[PDB]
């Protein structure tokens, strides 16, 4: 009653919003300034979604350290009272890496409202859909599949049998695959420790007083700093593993949430969005593909994307109307920083929290939380000659830049490619060798 198809995640709201990146998706529709409704008078002519996977198990490795450090803390501490008390006899029992019963449902949510934002255009167009090759983004990827198409059977409109849609393409996440949906053959960037910094650095300035306070209260008990964001990490998992708040969550105030929540928008701003020398730079092949697709043209790229893929119809259309594309936190933040959409946000601070109005709408949260979804729509408007570009993030219409934009958030085609000079060029791939 609280994650709704249109809403998004609604429970816990104060807490529950910021996890960062382990936060499911809300939405951010009443967050924005421009609505998000498509313009009276105006036609859709071109969408495409990029879409994160849902809500996941902790990775194999982090489950290890979460369960560990859980026995480790029922040995040494003598005493578990008051909000301590679940602890004695916590059992840890998530699973590891695979899409959450949470997760699928929040895609299965996402092609329902994909469906029925386009209605015009998904009533009669199948989607080509590419996902990366990782179980719990092709999971992701299928569940959508069945939120869209289950709507579409019930829409009077649609027309009658059409095939469904299906993962056309899956690329390789090997570390000799050329994905740019999440690239890693940038051996350079591959290699920085700057996010790892940074971590540091910040968390310094916050946990420390925490580690003294749970040391205090579980006598017995020594912890890193590290350890001790290891159960603020449980806090989201615990309680998104299945109607109540994880008592992980009871150990911290809401000051320490709004530090986490800031922790984990340095980790992804430093290590994938400009804050990193070679971020925005993993993210032009996707931009080339967008401009390929926008304008109908081959792909024009020298980067992370796949030359024999692009060059063919059959796994790279360029006349469909509607796309899809299933992929990770990282390659989308990437994405969104080579498409210029954070030029108004400065470096994030290192040792301070910076609220959303100073870091211009950029947060972990507000890009990719669990099943984020991006938004590329094109139309055309009964006064305008030329289509419009207009892009939402999480339901947030967010202004262009490099290009015009008008009272709506939109820029025309032209001018918005014309825009992305820095995709266009290449970014700064050449030096990921040298």
């Amino acid at each position: 009653s609280c994650d709704t198809v249109d809403q998004g995640y609604q429970c816990f709201s104060e807490t529950s919003h910021l996890w960062g990146q382990y936060a499911p998706f809300f939405s951010l529709a009443n967050e924005s300034v421009i609505s998000p409704e498509v313009p009276a008078g105006c036609r859709v002519t071109f969408a495409q979604v990029l879409s994160r996977h849902g809500a996941r198990y902790p990775t194999d490795s982090k489950g290890k350290k979460y369960s560990a450090l859980i026995e480790e803390i029922q040995q040494n501490a003598t005493t578990f009272d008051g909000k301590y008390a679940f602890l004695k006899t916590y059992n840890y029992s998530l699973g590891a890496d695979d899409l959450t019963p949470f997760g699928e449902q929040e895609l299965v949510n996402s092609g329902i409202k994909f469906y029925q934002r386009y209605e015009s255009l998904t009533r009669n167009i199948v989607p080509f859909i590419r996902s990366s090759g990782s179980s719990r983004v092709i999971a992701s990827g299928k569940k959508f599949i069945e939120g869209f198409q289950s709507t579409k059977l019930k829409d009077p409109r649609a027309q009658p049998g059409q095939s469904s849609p299906k993962i056309d393409v899956v690329i390789s996440e090997a570390s000799s695959s050329n994905n740019t949906l999440d690239p890693g053959t940038c051996t350079v960037f591959e290699d920085s420790e700057l996010a790892d910094t940074v971590e540091a650095n910040f968390t310094a300035t916050f946990v420390p007083s925490i580690r003294q306070r749970l040391e205090n209260d579980l006598s017995g008990v020594t912890l890193t700093d590290t350890e001790v964001t290891y159960l603020m990490d449980m806090c989201s998992f615990d309680t998104i593993s299945t109607t109540k708040l994880s008592p992980f969550c009871d150990l911290f105030t809401h000051d320490e949430w709004i530090n986490y929540d800031y922790l984990q928008s340095l980790k992804k701003y430093y290590g994938h969005g400009a804050g990193n020398p070679l971020g925005p730079t993993q993210g032009v092949g996707y931009a080339n593909e967008l401009i390929a697709r926008l304008t109908h043209s081959p792909v024009h790229d020298d980067t992370s994307s796949n030359h024999t893929l692009d060059s063919s119809p059959a796994t790279f259309p360029l006349n469909s109307t509607l796309y899809a594309d299933f992929s990770h936190d990282n390659g989308i933040i990437s994405i969104l920083f080579a498409l210029g959409l954070y030029n108004g946000t400065k470096p994030l601070s290192t040792t301070t929290v910076e609220n959303i109005t100073q870091t211009d709408g950029f947060s972990s949260a507000w890009t990719v939380p669990f099943a984020s979804r991006l938004y590329v729509e094109m139309m055309q408007c009964q006064a305008e000659q030329e289509p419009l570009v207009r892009v939402l993030v999480n339901d947030r219409v967010v202004p262009l830049h490099g290009c015009p934009v008008d009272a709506l958030g939109r820029c025309t085609r032209d001018s918005f490619v014309r825009g992305l000079s820095f995709a266009r060029s290449g970014g700064d791939w050449a030096e990921c060798f040298a």
